[PDB]
């Protein structure tokens, strides 16, 4: 079983894509094992560059095939590097950029809590063949967190483990198991933006909503809720088009249904004071003044959608 | 007439292309043939990668282009791995990303029921040469249907058939047959998000439309229908916007078509019954109150959409 | 002059780009030419696959280079076969994906009569050295239209002709006539979306609009039309942002300028209609109860749009 | 010192970015220079073809690469072709597509005057090395103006010309002058669609705008104008979606500017007219009928604007 | 230690990229060193292009490869040059597009000052084996400054340093120097369309919002300030369409939500002095003539954010 002990830089994670459910990371592969002692010119280390590792793979250069498990598609490989030692280590150096899937869950937005993972494992040479000695994660990313989308808390976590396939039947029986590197990196969403420019704009449209109970007048106290009804449609756009596509409702999401309801149940009760009466015009003097019964109600009822 | 084994792995159905009918499918293709023996170095079985696989091509191995019929252009294709044995069987597996293409109907949106499809076939070799002997897809997708946009139903449906074209004339008189693998996978859209930030919604706008004939002035009951009026196209807009492209209307399409003509009915009937009058300001005693008439006329009229 | 027979596979046509007037198109290239005799291995003809061409063409096989015209810089080339025959026949087959361009008119939108275009010419080799001795397509494109976004209509039309170039001067004298296959696929646009959606309510929208006039006070004749003004300016941009993109106006443009048209002249009769007067509130009793003069006038203009 | 005769043929100019000010062109590069006879077979010239180019280089084929100054990374090469004379005389044909930059001016959109510029020079050989003899494009666009975008002007303005670089120091002295073909496309942007759907119903909101002083009452007076706000904002944002993104004003972006000055203007006016009274409701009969005062005055200053 | 001495020549720095930090990046790259004397035909240099650039470091040609640290993935290599002279100096020359990144803040957004960062290093040489002589940079950018999205202030700052790997352990000891040039191009920002098309019309509908008290009745007084938040909305819409997307707020954000919080803090005194009265319509005389009060203490407010 070859010992490979493997090292990745993190350069930086960004471009979260919330539908897919994938974000870019850039970063150095750094690869080590042990091979048959060689004859380098005078005896210091040789260094073989991006087109030269092809030519001595075609001579008989055992450089095994790392596939990342997460990747969507084939990621952009930049600068390739191998350096041979005449004691026998070989070293393989390669920057990467790759989009990593990863199971995420926007439920909660903007207050996210996502973990951007990599996964690493030998695409042809399994556990008795190659294995994965040990790894460390380097996040050179400090500082300046305002600035930054995503705010990273830990520093990296890690873990080797050995990952059997189910298959059924096929050539190979015992031989099933693969070593996996699995690098997990924990992040929370910087809501300063959202807050207050989407949170607290939204928080004054559904307070402005209620003051329509403030008005004397029956016709003054309908036609100005349809207003309202349509600030509320021209802001549910103007919060879809920026926010980020997703398959669920968000708290944002929520707010906005819940600014709905609160403008049809004042529409119900404005035409429930006017109409149940016992003369016409008999505006009963309790629920027309309900300008701090719901409002506080709405306070209760959005407690509830927390827990 | 070569016996081929297939076996493909499913890791992640994606990125739905409603305007196209196409979806991006990533995975693993392993295909097997058995051969004449080899000499093996040792007696295990020897492991070829990537670059090397084309290498051995050229001294003259025999390694088969089997195409995807349904793929939008060429896949994006990663590792690439040939294992032979010393016995003769050759197994062939390779990572592939590609937009596969299939007839999707958007019509009863956001509850929709699509099947994504793959079809392998040989690009050279017909049946009489190349044979599929047996097909077997690996799902390994389960759990977390609320956090994806699609909900996977079925395990996969498989189905080996042998295509004849028809050409016309040519060179080729009856070797015009290809054996062909056809995969299924069933669906469910996910309508949770589609259901509370756009139907529910919507649903108000129709609802609060229908409190116009509550409101006492002739003047008020049309200023406000313009209102009304106004509410839907910016919520028209607001779903069009988010919503898919497609060239067909959805029962969202249809729900917003059915504002429009409750507004425009509702305007024509507030002139109807200002207008036709024996005096001047003669708004139909009945007519005028037709706060429950059309409401649930609405309703029947919704219910004839169901056929 | 070496006697070459083309068919043209169409599996796909989709992506239409209004503003650049290109389509992508998805198909296979059949081409066949006798060469000289072969001794292939046993007697069955040998098939090159892919890599194997390039390695053929190097040893001193001519495969001739044949360009399509109309296509949009280099088109994307999927799976490559030779079938090499003994008696000396050569059949190359590859599949390809690529943008093609043709003059297209959108004027008359919805309601659109485009023809896709395919126009294939060998890059090097004139009519004296290469000819098209035969050409057939083969659109196996059948059924569901009301899904699909374009209803192909003719079956194929094809044009093999020779075509000269003036170039002037040069070095070539005579020899500046070349071969050229020239592949029509004539469509229609599907127009039950625009039709339902775009249509429609818009139609809705300026018949609202001359109701402005069966208000009874100036002050609401007034204020309503420029509600109806504002109708139209978000209906505008509703249209603009779903509707592609193009240089000139079409039907539905149209239809919005006579929107605004139609509310300007209806502002300029309103202020009319109160101060052409013989003592200040004279609103003439034929010019307000113009609720039927202009909106069928508004027809007449639709049929001169028809002229 | 090599001559070399250039040819360019224009199939296609599309795609112009505003904001990177960029430029899609499609056509053929033809490049000639005599060159040491040589032995074709038989007699006629010898035609090489993509793959093939590459292999007479290495065997020691002297093609010059010939680089296109302006263009935006490096563009989509197509077919190549090189006819080798027994006389001598080297033919290079190839097909391309580039992004091309050029400095653009679109103050004065949608009426702009853009130049479509081409830039080749030798990537390695100077003057004294390579010098280009002589240049001619051909423009193959003809008819169908009111279809296409851009409508071509001029036929091509070609310029040869020795560009000398300033460098500093470096290691070569005397020889630092390069021969550059310059191409220069005249073309002015089809105003059609810009003047019809975007300056004509501008130009009514704002005429309809002066229309708010023919009201009555000051409420009436002061009400409207906040809706012929809200219209100028819901038009601004119309026109910026629709309208290319670019770092300075255009005529269309002035008219807005201009639009909500005049609703401005009218607000501090209807103000001013009611308040600055002798009694409290002392309407300056003159400064209240200001609906010809600065209706007339705003083409005053829209003239200004011109000159 | 071999002394390379590089000169970068920038032709282009666009498309900025706020959310991800990036910015675009066209010129040449002249990497200068020398080797051991070589023997080329004649004495004059040998000039050596793209393709045979590979074919000569098979051989034996040292080219050593300098990766960009800041850029975004690969860079879009165009032509390459390789200039081998007989006394054994070795000069590459070659055209790039790379996406770089660099830590920017657009927080005082439009009046930003922003600095274009390139980074050089070499890939698997240290510093005792390559080192960076020289470098110098030409920007040959010059007038035409208010047609550029940005104003380029210095000519360029240039820094060779040596940096310091942590790594931990590893294999090499004290051979963990790199020589790095770092480039500086200091640039600000463009205000004229922003501050004309974008900060202008919002100081006029906030300055317009404060005449909401200037009308008479407290129904006209409320009903205005709803039509006024959603004047806000639709900006708020109109400005978040086109700005650049920042996961933080800008000066135009923040002036968004004092827009905002001035309609909420009117509706709340409109409210107010309604109903903090003796008798029922006390409207207080003072707080009702605000119109002087809160404007220019909106004002006072304005400076402190400034500050
Ligand atoms: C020769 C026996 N073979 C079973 C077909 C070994 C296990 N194997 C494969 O050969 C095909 N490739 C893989 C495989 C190997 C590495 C990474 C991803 C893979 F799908 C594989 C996957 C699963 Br799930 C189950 C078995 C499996
Ligand atoms: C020599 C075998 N040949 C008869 C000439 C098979 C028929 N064929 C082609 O040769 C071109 N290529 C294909 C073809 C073959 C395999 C896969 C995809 C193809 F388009 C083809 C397509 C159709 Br539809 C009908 C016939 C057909
Ligand atoms: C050697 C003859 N040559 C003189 C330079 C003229 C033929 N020619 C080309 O060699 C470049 N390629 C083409 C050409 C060849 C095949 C298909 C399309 C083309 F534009 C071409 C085009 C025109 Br228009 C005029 C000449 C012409
Ligand atoms: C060969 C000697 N050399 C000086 C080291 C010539 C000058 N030169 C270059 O070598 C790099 N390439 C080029 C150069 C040549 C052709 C096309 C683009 C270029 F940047 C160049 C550019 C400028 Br500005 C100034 C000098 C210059
Ligand atoms: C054998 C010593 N080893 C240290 C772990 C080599 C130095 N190295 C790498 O091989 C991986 N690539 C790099 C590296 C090399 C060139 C440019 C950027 C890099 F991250 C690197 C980065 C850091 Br931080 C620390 C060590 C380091």
């Amino acid at each position: 079983p070859v010992d490979v002990s493997v090292s990745i830089f993190i350069n930086k994670i960004y471009g979260v894509n919330t539908l897919e459910q994938t974000y870019k990371v850039d970063g150095y592969i750094v690869a080590q094992w042990t091979g048959k002692p060689r004859k380098t010119p005078g005896d210091k280390p040789l260094i073989v560059e991006n087109t030269q590792i092809e030519r001595w793979i075609n001579n008989g250069l055992w450089v095994p095939a790392l596939e990342f498990i997460n990747v969507v598609g084939s990621p952009d490989t930049g600068n390739k590097r191998l350096m041979l030692f005449p004691d026998g280590r070989v070293i393989y150096n390669a920057r990467f950029l790759g989009s990593f899937s990863n199971d995420m869950d926007f439920r909660l937005f903007p207050f996210d809590r996502q973990q951007f993972v990599l996964e690493l494992e030998p695409f042809s040479y399994n556990n008795q063949q190659l294995r994965f000695s040990d790894i460390q994660v380097y996040t050179e990313n400090i500082d300046n967190e305002e600035i930054d989308e995503w705010w990273i808390r830990g520093k990296a976590s890690t873990h080797i483990s050995d990952i059997r396939y189910d298959h059924l039947s096929s050539v190979q029986p015992n031989q099933n198991e693969f070593s996996r590197i699995t690098v997990r990196i924990d992040a929370v969403r910087n809501p300063s933006y959202y807050l207050w420019s989407f949170i607290l704009p939204l928080g004054l449209i559904i307070a402005a909503s209620w003051s329509v109970f403030w008005l004397e007048s029956f016709s003054e106290r309908l036609q100005t809720s349809f207003t309202l009804m349509l600030t509320v449609v021209a802001y549910a756009f103007y919060t879809s088009n920026i926010l980020p596509r997703l398959p669920y409702t968000t708290v944002i999401d929520q707010m906005i249904i819940a600014g709905y309801g609160s403008i049809f149940a004042a529409i119900l009760l404005i035409i429930f004071a006017h109409h149940r009466q016992a003369n016409g015009v008999e505006d009963d003097l309790l629920i027309q003044r309900c300008r701090l019964a719901f409002p506080l109600g709405f306070l209760a009822i959005g407690c509830v959608l927390v827990i």
